[PDB]
DNA sequence: CGCCGTGTCCCTCTCCCTATAGGTTAGACTTTAAGTCAATAC
C-alpha cells in the first residue's frame, strides 16, 4: 500500500492506518493456519517414505 | 488412403377392514424336594 502507515505504536495510530495494518494481520494469521496444514503433509509423506 | 500427437473435457482423489388356521403363554391342579420338631442314645 503506497500511502504507507507514518504512525509508531508508541504514538497511536490513525483509523486509516490502523484498518491498513490489519489487512496483513489478518492475512498472515490465516496463512499460518494453512501452512500448519501444509508441513503436516509434508511430515506425513516424509515419515511413508 | 492410411495411421499417429496435441488439445479439451470429464472424472476422481486430497486438504383400510374381514375371515381362517395355527402357534404361544398364563394360569391352575398334584407331586416332590425342602424346611421343621419331638424324642433319644452315647
Amino acid at each position: 500500500i503506497p500511502r504507507p502507515v507514518k504512525s509508531s505504536f508508541r504514538e497511536g495510530l490513525t483509523v486509516l492506518e490502523y484498518f491498513i495494518n490489519t489487512h496483513g494481520a489478518r492475512k498472515g494469521l490465516a496463512d499460518t493456519a494453512l501452512r500448519t496444514a501444509d508441513s503436516g503433509y509434508l511430515t506425513r509423506r516424509l515419515v511413508d517414505v
